[PDB]
């Protein structure tokens, strides 16, 4: 166990306090301990309940009141906060109140290695939204009006205003009790909320480290956290960890991808480039119900099928990044089978994909993409799949597809960006003979020749279900308003004209053509089933991810968040 002598700790620290009084004039305003009436602006001290500036740290050094370095830090985070908070921030003293934090932490952190503890920032996650318990569909906004209650349960704006009336009489749950409360008992906030990182402590320092740096999950060592320096000092390595990327259980479809990217980096050669690994960590057969709208007039009528059969898989690229897994792609995927109602027989789509960037080397990064996407056509392709399918549009501002919370200099592409990214890889592929040739989606109906909207591929949370329906519908009002004038290709005419909208943001990629597209034997995939609940599409891991704050959003909490995940699955897969 080791314990700060005061004199030893401010030897530490007092550089980086002594430094940040160097700032001319930044550091001015923050010398000495404000005082409102002589400031000449009253409501400083009647805002903040705490008191703080560099003197009164400057003597908390001194006269020996730290313990352990945080409370140091914290105090100086609080002179930046508790400041930043009162003034605006066109005004002076807010923009020096950020450079000395700049240099803050350059100082800080490596400071704070020296003394063993890893890093030294305080650190916070993002604002935690929560969700809807009336609705159960809908959700509870950031930075709005909110309602809740028992902390457990939250509510919107236009939630509570039109369910069981003015008092809550609902309260309901599985086990038998229930609750009656009146209607003013709530309590009302905008949700600015911030909720602060986890720590965790050794066995012989006792330390107060963060647990996303250090990296310890409870359940991979549940001997106790040890930090490096003990380690290293006794001469010990933590014990393996078995819930590794590479652990999880192989497949056909992973290896093909793990290897076609792998024999590429081999290639390259590059002095960045590690391993990565492919896995494919859910595998199950499902069903798309023909909307309502279709349904009358197609699947009612024996015309198309009342449902679609495929199968949904999940999977995840990892690297080994400073001896640590680190997912950074993951793709959800709609296999339609050979024993399958047309038009959707032997057709592959991809629902979502997504990425953060942190793969090492940086310029092979795309390259990599690339190799994956092409890499699943290839395969696809060999068990006898005939056309893929892609809706290039990338998420809207603030929207995260399968990972939460991405870094915020990972620049989402426009939507033309995007649609040359998908034409390079194409093309890459069209030149390896893997893919024979690919159109945007008006110009394949062109192509086929198509004359119904039950002949055009209908796939599970497409744009095309969820036009279709609404395309009816402005059919239905269409009569209602030309019966009201009168007294004193239907639906082929508006889908054609939908598609040249928007024919550029969606592919159809030709894998097989001609001859060979007859003579076909049955589709096999040669993996099984691979149940999990957790990768069973993109809400359920959001979920977990906004719930648990397992962000991607910087380097070292992506390496928290994949070693997470990685536990997750390896006891999801436990009965
Ligand atoms: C229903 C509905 O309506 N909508 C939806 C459902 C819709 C359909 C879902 N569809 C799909 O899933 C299929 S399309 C999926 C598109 N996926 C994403 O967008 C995920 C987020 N994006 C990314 O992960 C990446 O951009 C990725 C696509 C992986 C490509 O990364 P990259 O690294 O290969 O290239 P780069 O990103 O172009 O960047 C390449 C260079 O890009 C530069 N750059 C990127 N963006 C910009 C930019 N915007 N402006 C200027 N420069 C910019 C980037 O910084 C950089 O510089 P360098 O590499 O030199 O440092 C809903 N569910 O509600
Ligand atoms: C009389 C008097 O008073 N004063 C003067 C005379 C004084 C004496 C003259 N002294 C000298 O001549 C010797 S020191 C010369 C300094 N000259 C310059 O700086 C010219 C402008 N900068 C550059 O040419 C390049 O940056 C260069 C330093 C040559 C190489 O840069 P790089 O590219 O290898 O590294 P990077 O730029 O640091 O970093 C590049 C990585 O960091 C990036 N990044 C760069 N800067 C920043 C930043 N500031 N903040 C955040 N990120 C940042 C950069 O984007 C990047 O990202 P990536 O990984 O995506 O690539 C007078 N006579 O007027
Ligand atoms: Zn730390
Ligand atoms: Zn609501
Ligand atoms: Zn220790
Ligand atoms: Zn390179």
């Amino acid at each position: 166990k080791k314990i700060f002598k005061p004199e030893e700790l401010r030897q530490a620290l007092m550089p980086t306090l002594e430094a940040l009084y160097r700032q001319d004039p930044e550091s001015l305003p923050f010398r000495q301990p404000v005082d409102p009436q002589l400031l000449g602006i009253p409501d400083y001290f009647d805002i903040v309940k705490s008191p703080m500036d560099l003197s009164t740290i400057k003597r908390k050094l001194d006269t020996g009141q730290y313990q352990e370095p945080w409370q140091y830090v914290d105090d100086i985070w609080l002179m930046f906060n508790n400041a930043w908070l009162y003034n605006r921030k066109t005004s002076r003293v807010y923009k020096y109140c950020s450079k000395l934090s700049e240099v803050f932490e350059q100082e800080i952190d490596p400071v704070m290695q020296s003394l063993g503890y890893c890093c030294g920032r305080k650190l916070e996650f993002s604002p935690q939204t929560l969700c809807c318990y009336g609705k159960q569909l809908c959700t509870i906004p950031r930075d709005a009006t909110y309602y809740s209650y028992q902390n457990r349960y939250h509510f919107c704006e236009k939630c509570f205003n039109e369910i069981q009336g003015e008092s809550v009489s609902l309260g309901d749950d599985p086990s038998q009790p229930q609750t009656t409360i009146n209607k003013e008992q709530f309590s009302k906030r905008k949700n600015d909320t911030l909720d602060p990182e986890l720590f965790v402590e050794c066995t012989e320092c006792g330390r107060k480290m963060h647990q996303i740096c250090v990296l310890h999950h409870e359940i991979i060592w549940p001997a106790g956290f040890v930090c490096d320096g003990c380690l290293k000092k006794s001469a010990r390595t933590r014990k393996e960890n078995k819930f590794s990327a590479k652990r999880l259980p192989s497949t056909r479809l992973g290896t093909f991808l793990e290897n076609r990217v792998n024999d590429f980096l081999r290639r390259q050669n590059h002095p960045e480039s590690g391993e990565v690994t492919v896995r494919v960590v859910h595998a199950s057969d499902k069903t798309v119900e023909v909307k309502p709208g279709m349904k009358a007039r197609f699947v009612d009528s024996g015309e198309m099928a009342e449902s679609f059969p495929y199968r949904t898989k999940a999977l995840f690229a990892f690297e080994e990044i400073d001896g640590v897994d680190l997912c950074f792609f993951g793709m959800h995927v709609q296999e339609y089978g050979s024993d399958c109602p047309p038009p959707n027989q032997r057709r592959v789509y991809i629902s979502y994909l997504d990425s953060v960037h942190f793969f090492r080397p940086k310029c092979l990064r795309t390259a990599v993409y690339h190799e994956i996407l092409i890499g699943y056509l290839e395969y696809v392709k060999k068990l006898g799949y005939t056309t893929g399918h892609i809706w290039a549009c990338p998420p809207s501002e603030g929207d995260d597809y399968i990972f939460h919370c991405h870094p915020p200099d990972q620049k989402i592409p426009k939507p033309k960006r995007l649609q040359e990214w998908f034409k390079k890889m194409l093309d890459k592929a069209v030149s390896e003979r893997i893919v024979h040739d690919y159109k945007d989606i008006f110009k394949q109906a062109t192509e086929d020749r198509l004359t119904s909207a039950k002949e055009l591929p209908y796939f599970e949370g497409d744009f095309w279900p969820n036009v279709l329906e609404e395309s009816i519908k402005e059919l239905e009002q269409e009569e209602e308003e030309r019966k009201r004038e009168e007294n004193t290709n239907d639906l082929s005419q508006k889908l054609y004209a939908t598609m040249e909208k928007h024919k550029e943001v969606f592919f159809v990629i030709r894998l097989i053509a001609g001859p060979a597209a007859n003579s076909l034997p049955p589709i096999v995939d040669p993996d099984p089933l691979i149940p999990c609940d957790l990768m069973d599409g993109r809400d359920a891991f959001l979920t977990l991810a906004r719930d648990k704050h397992l962000e991607f959003s910087s380097l070292r909490r992506a390496q928290w968040s994949t070693m997470c995940m990685l536990v997750e699955l390896h006891t999801q897969s436990q009965d």
